[PDB]
């Protein structure tokens, strides 16, 4: 049974209760979806001048089939240090990724190999079934979401939380699914992957319209050429995650038939989740 749990209120493990005063506004990482991300400084405490991203909502829950907040820890997801509220509002304490998004980063190089991709798939996969494992889905994945470290690491923005933006979802990545609207699964979350995997080799969108209408009429109906100057596995991966119908997408019935694909074979899962393999660029 999904279980919608709110968040009120988090202190990493071994400190004391935060609040905005505790922090420092300094500059504007970001915007996302819901509101701006900013850069704060702590000014107290064992972590006193530490930099971190700080959201701002109205609230905020964690819908999880079948602590939740220390179990979502990964080395490819951002890590909650506070969650408080005051005044009506739910302050988000998290990592600062000082790497920049990945897209970004990619587009500061002439050209890279699949193997560069790769790379960012295989630790991307890592991080999105570890939410799987413990019954969250990711729903809205995207390029906005993927950020690097200061190595070059992946790191998640997000993991799995219902928001709602206190200043009183992206189409492109969405599984048919989603669009006829049956619910989001973890198949869908693999749908998107696939949608960032053939837009990190092409450098184009499968599907996308004038509108965000016809951007959904493509997703459910429209042809999508294979670009031929792909790898025999990586056509293979894509053709398995492009099933317009989920438990017949790839990675629905775990993430092992992911990982053992033959895209993935030359990744020792071991060694990327110890964050032992080398990242293909330094931000
Ligand atoms: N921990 C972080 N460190 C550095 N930059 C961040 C961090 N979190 C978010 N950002 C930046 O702020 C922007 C918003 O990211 P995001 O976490 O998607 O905001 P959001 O609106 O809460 N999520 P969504 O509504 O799904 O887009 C992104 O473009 C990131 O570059």
């Amino acid at each position: 049974v999904v279980k919608e749990i709110p968040i009120t209120h988090h202190v990493k493990e071994g400190y004391e209760k935060a609040d905005p005063a505790q922090f420092e506004l300094l500059k504007v990482l970001g915007q996302g979806s819901f509101g701006k991300v900013f850069l704060v400084r702590k000014k107290t405490g064992p972590d006193a001048g530490q930099l971190y991203a700080m959201k701002v909502l109205k609230k905020a829950s964690l819908k999880v089939r079948d602590d939740i907040l220390v179990e979502v820890n990964h080395p490819f997801i951002v890590k909650l240090h506070y969650a408080f509220q005051t005044e009506g509002k739910l302050y988000l304490i998290l990592d600062f990724l000082r790497g920049g998004d990945v897209f970004t980063r990619l587009s500061k190089e002439v050209l890279f190999t699949e193997e560069d991709v790769k790379f960012y798939l295989a630790e991307l996969a890592l991080a999105l079934d570890h939410l799987h494992q413990l019954g969250i889905v990711y729903r809205d994945l995207k390029p906005e979401n993927i950020l690097l470290d200061e190595i070059g690491h992946i790191k998640l923005t997000d993991f799995g939380l219902s928001k709602e933006s206190v200043d009183q979802g992206t189409v492109e990545y969405m599984a048919p699914e989603v669009v006829n609207r049956r619910g989001h699964s973890q198949s869908a979350d693999w749908w998107s992957y696939g949608v960032l995997m053939f837009e990190m080799l092409t450098g184009t969108l499968p599907f996308q319209g004038k509108d965000r209408n016809e951007t959904m009429n493509m997703i459910l109906k429209a042809k999508l050429g294979m670009p031929q100057f792909l790898s025999a596995e990586a056509q293979s991966l894509l053709r398995m995650l492009f099933k317009r119908n989920p438990a017949n997408r790839l990675g629905s019935e775990g993430v092992e038939e992911i990982k053992r694909h033959l895209f993935f074979a030359n990744i020792d899962w071991d060694k990327l989740y110890k964050r032992e393999v080398q990242p293909p660029f330094k931000p």
